[PDB]
């Protein structure tokens, strides 16, 4: 599925598969309405805005999300 497309479920399957170490911030996704379109344009500030504080946990949430977007470009 393009990420374009995807729902917050869709973010959320994401999430649990590539993030799954990380599954304590999972509700984030959910409760700030993240769908792909916003997973695509969301940065490590929007991320420490939605709580996640922890620099390391963080770090490790947004290298999968830049590794989604590098998939889909090179698409």
């Amino acid at each position: 599925k393009a990420v374009y497309l995807w729902t917050v479920s869709d973010v959320l399957k994401w999430y649990r598969r590539h993030c799954g170490e990380y599954t304590q911030y999972e509700q984030l996704f959910a409760q700030h309405d993240i769908t792909g379109r916003a997973l695509l344009r969301i940065t490590d500030s929007s991320l420490q805005r939605m709580g996640v504080t922890d620099n390391r946990d963080r770090e490790a949430i947004w290298r999968e999300i830049v590794k989604q977007r590098l998939k889909t470009d090179i698409m």
